């Protein structure tokens, strides 16, 4: 079986889960505050800003290079335009680094540092939801928030060197597919990919405890 294949199986099940976080079940209803956007998007920077440096460490590491499109669809550019959009020209000192986001950090750089095989995993689990369910998300936001097509505030959503964000996704399916797979690499990276939508299912959970209080 397709690793893009054995991914989506994989984390089918999980995938129900992170959308049924009280943060995302008020999110897709329309319900997101500034302040909370705000969180989720500064959290997001951090959790990108590290995959990417792995990414980056990693470019020509055969376990992971087919997957290298930087131009395409890395987000860390276009997270730091959203951080001075929210959080003005200061945002860098402005900006919240979470415990829940720091610990999805902490496993980024472990995996980058010493399974790098698995980065992939980390890899789907981001990009690929982004270029799907990502870009409802973003009509939703827009709307609660009144934010402008233009696209401002919402960069992170923006994939302006990517045509067709289903064609995309295809074609990165077929390259993760080209990846070097021995039964023991799928499915450790299939587990991975499981522990990634945790990581974020935890971050969602924070950040609504955060909101709450
Ligand atoms: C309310 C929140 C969310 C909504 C409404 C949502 C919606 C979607 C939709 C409509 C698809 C396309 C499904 C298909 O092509 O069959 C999708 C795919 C995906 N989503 Fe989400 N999603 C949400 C949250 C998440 C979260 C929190 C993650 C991970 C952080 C995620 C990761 C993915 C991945 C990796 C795919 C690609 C599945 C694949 O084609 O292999 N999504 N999502």
């Amino acid at each position: 079986q397709d690793l893009s294949e054995a991914l989506k199986e994989a984390t089918k099940e999980v995938h129900i889960r992170a959308e049924n976080s009280e943060f995302m079940r008020n999110f897709q209803k329309g319900q997101v505050s500034r302040e909370g956007f705000k969180l989720v998007m500064a959290s997001l920077y951090h959790i990108y800003t590290a995959l990417e440096e792995e990414i980056e460490r990693n470019k020509q590491n055969p376990v992971y290079a087919p997957l290298y499109f930087p131009e395409e669809l890395h987000r860390r550019a276009a997270l730091e335009q959203d951080m001075a959009f929210w959080y003005g020209p200061h945002w860098q000192e402005a900006i919240p680094y979470t415990p829940a986001t720091q610990h999805y950090v902490k496993r980024l750089h472990e995996v980058g540092g010493t399974h790098p095989e698995l980065l992939v995993a980390h890899a789907y689990t981001r990009y690929l939801g982004d270029l799907s369910g990502g870009q409802v998300l973003k009509k939703i936001a827009q709307k609660a928030m009144a934010l402008p097509s233009s696209g401002e505030g919402l960069a992170f959503f923006t994939f302006p060197s990517i045509d067709n964000p289903t064609k995309f996704k295809q074609l990165y399916r077929a390259r993760m597919n080209t990846l070097e797979m021995t039964p023991e690499v799928k499915h450790r990276v299939t587990e991975e990919a499981k522990t990634a939508f945790l990581l974020n299912i935890e971050l969602f959970e924070e950040l609504q405890a955060l909101l709450t209080e």
